[PDB]
RNA sequence: GGGG
């Protein structure tokens, strides 16, 4: 796959807070600094590949991040959070990186999810392809160790929503879907000031043939659950594990599950209507009836 | 900086 103005204030001398590179500073809000670092620090890593400059963020007034009620007091939303961006690199680096950021501020970095479903014989219900990605141990305090997810990752710099959903679908399942068969189904943005770095998420759906070859993760494959012990996990007290043993393929790390099961499994850590809120097809797709979410 |  094919992998208004920002006022930078040059620091004549670097503060010992970080100790012949140049150092530039940008004072802005989390509404904008969210996009220069991106969904998973990935847009920052890409600004690093393209220009070589390193980026670091820090709240300007972290003390306001501890108050509950509202220059002083609690922040109302995560977008009013004051953020200080520091750029480290050559002068041509900060220069080249400066416009890339000025094009990134106008984009909308998001996480993307492609709900892949298949029809069943003797059926009006459908099954969805499910993954279990094991999260890094350097993760915020509200993110569990293992995430039961549908295929999808995040957009790259300059990448549109649906192409990212198509790209990252193949990266985690080896399945190739055509753009004419992907339909947008919704978007969520639920963040709180303390999680000022959270980006929204765009949702899509598509139907694959019932006999489709599910190869599994094609990128970072050891970052997903596979080759588990069938009996060991069958006695786990977590209902998701007990569901993973019964349904998932240990060779690929993928499982086909009904929407009545997904919402039940996701109910503790998400709530009700998990599938219907995210993956309800639009009427023009002739898919609402076959999906069964209405 | 993981939309479970």
């Amino acid at each position: 796959v094919h992998l208004s103005t920002i006022q930078l204030e040059k620091l004549s001398h670097p503060p010992a807070r970080f100790d012949n590179s140049f150092v530039y500073k940008w004072q802005t809000k989390a509404a904008l600094a969210r996009k220069v670092s991106g969904p998973m620090r990935e847009w920052a890593a890409e600004l690093k590949y393209r220009t070589g400059v390193h980026i670091e963020l820090e709240p300007t007034y972290p003390e306001r991040l501890s108050e509950n009620a509202v220059q002083w007091g609690a922040y109302e939303t995560a977008d009013d959070v004051d953020i200080t961006v520091y750029l480290f690199g050559s002068e041509r680096g900060i220069f080249n990186c400066h416009k890339l950021m000025e094009a990134a501020i106008q984009q909308d970095p998001v996480y993307v999810r492609l709900g892949i479903f298949r029809r069943l014989a003797n059926s009006s219900e459908v099954e969805w392809l499910m993954l279990r990605r094991i999260n890094r141990e350097l993760r915020p305090p509200d993110i569990p160790p293992i995430s039961l997810k549908l295929p999808g990752k995040w957009t790259l710099l300059y990448e549109r929503y649906k192409e990212a959903a198509i790209r990252t679908l193949w990266e985690e399942t080896g399945i190739t879907v055509d753009a004419s068969n992907v339909y947008p189904t919704g978007h969520l943005y639920q963040t709180v000031p303390q999680y000022y770095w959270r980006v929204p998420v765009r949702y899509f759906v598509a139907e694959v043939p019932s006999d489709i070859r599910v190869e599994g993760p094609q990128v970072v494959p050891l970052q997903y659950m596979r080759n588990w012990d069938a009996r060991l996990l069958r006695q786990s007290p977590d209902p998701i594990d007990r569901a993973w043993a019964q349904l998932a393929d240990p060779a690929t790390g993928c499982a086909w599950m009904k929407a009545s099961m997904i919402d039940q499994l996701q109910k503790p850590l998400r709530g009700d209507n998990y599938m219907a809120i995210r993956y309800t097809p639009p009427p023009y797709s002739n898919l609402q009836e076959v999906v069964g979410l209405g």
